[PDB]
Formats: structure tokens, sequence, C-alpha cells
């Protein structure tokens, strides 16, 4: 039952609802002739919502805010982005001209800079080292250390034991290293292993590309990055 790359139009957004308050986005976006899907979450914070990453530009992220409001009809307050890829900061300054604040890392938002993408506007402290964690709202913000990209981080949502693994994770269909050229090979292993060992009781796994599943997730990135690196 979850929307598939296939049945989502380039432009529109999809809701799944995950867990009590807590819901995945899902939009698509053409790249050399082939369409790929990207996932962020939602979270509600009282009578307002936490959005974690764009929908992938600033088209579908004006449709996000649309079909969010729509469907759950509560104010975005706030969005982190998790890492400084246009699937996570295109969008932005959709975000920034609606009223939304933007958070990111300051890493996040130093390397954002330096690929002329959209800048979150606040930065995040605490999250600098690696097996950092704090909270934000309803979720908890971790940075397990470089994997996908230096910056990136990932999300728990301790009332659904929800994992938001973002583009550190891969789907299980996923059995080829994806977009590698900002990646920390060598120490996305360790950084998936920090993830482990802090969010063990995690009962949904999202990855920040395709479909969700439950920790095994995680040995499955690993398994594709170790054979990546030894290509
Ligand atoms: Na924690
Ligand atoms: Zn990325
Ligand atoms: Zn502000
Ligand atoms: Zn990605």
């Amino acid at each position: 039952e979850y929307p598939t790359v296939s049945e989502i139009p380039v432009g529109e957004v999809r809701l799944y609802q995950i867990a009590d308050g807590v819901w995945s986005h899902i939009a698509t976006q053409s790249f050399d002739g082939a369409v790929y899907p990207s996932n962020g979450l939602i979270v509600r914070d009282g009578d307002e919502l936490l959005l974690i990453d764009t929908a992938w530009g600033a088209k579908n992220t004006a449709a996000l805010l649309a079909e969010i409001e729509k469907q759950i009809g509560l104010p975005v307050t706030r969005a982190v982005s998790t890492h400084f890829h246009d699937d996570r900061v295109g969008g932005v300054d959709v975000l920034r001209a609606a009223g939304v604040a933007t958070y990111a890392s300051p890493s996040t938002r130093r390397l954002a800079e330096v690929e002329g993408n959209e800048i979150p506007t606040h930065s995040l402290e605490g999250l600098s080292s690696s097996g950092d964690a704090v909270r934000f709202g309803p979720v908890e913000l971790f940075y397990p250390g470089a994997a996908h990209s230096t910056d990136n981080l990932v999300v728990y949502v301790p009332s659904a034991s929800v994992l938001y693994g973002g583009c550190a994770i891969y789907e299980l269909s996923r059995t080829s290293a994806g977009n590698v050229a900002d990646a920390d090979l060598a120490e996305w292993p360790t950084s998936i292993e920090r993830i482990q060992q802090h969010y063990p009781e995690a009962q949904f796994v999202i990855p920040g590309h395709g479909l969700p599943g439950g920790l095994d997730l995680l040995k499955h990135t690993t398994n594709v990055v170790k054979a990546h690196t030894n290509r």
C-alpha cells in the first residue's frame, strides 16, 4: 500500500500515515530520463506540524504544502533538512516564503552554500560529533557520522518507534550504490552501527528513497556499501 515511484507523476505529492501523528511524504523527480521517488517525514507537534525534508524541488514542495493543508489541516511551523542535497533542501525558499522556519546543522548549511543549493535559515547546535543527539520538538535528531554525506542526520520519533534514516539508509530493492559522489564509504558502515546501537527498538525504518521496512534495512545498506567499496 506504500505508493511506488510508478504511481506518482512528477509534480504531485502523496502522504502515507505510518503511525498516529506520523506521516511520510512521497514525491518524484526525473533525472537522465528515469524517474526516482523520494521520502520525507511529517510529525504532529501538538496543534502544529514538524516537517522533515523538502519534496525535492520548489514545485513539489509547493504541492506538499497544499496536500498537507488539505489532508491534515495543521500548520507546518518548522522544517529540518537532513543533508545538503536538493532532495532535502530544494524547496526551502518556498517553505521560507510560506512562513515555515527552516533548520539544518551548520555543516549542512555550509555544504548547501558551496553547492549553490537553497540554505535553511536556522542552525541546529549540538550535532557536530558522531553519536550526538538532540531533541527537537516531538523528535530526536541524531548525527551518526559520515555516510551518504558528511552531514547526514537521522530522525527518531519516540512516541511511534519510527526511525527516519534518510539517504544514509537504502531500501531493500536497491542493490547498487545510488548517488555516492559526496559519501564517506569508509565510515558509512560504522555510522550505520551507531544508528543500530542508538535505536535498537525502532519498529518502522524509512529510507530516503523507496519503501519502508524494519531494522533489516540497516544491514542491507551496509552490505550494498561494502560491495560497492570492493567494486
Ligand atoms: Na537518543
Ligand atoms: Zn543525498
Ligand atoms: Zn526564524
Ligand atoms: Zn537522497
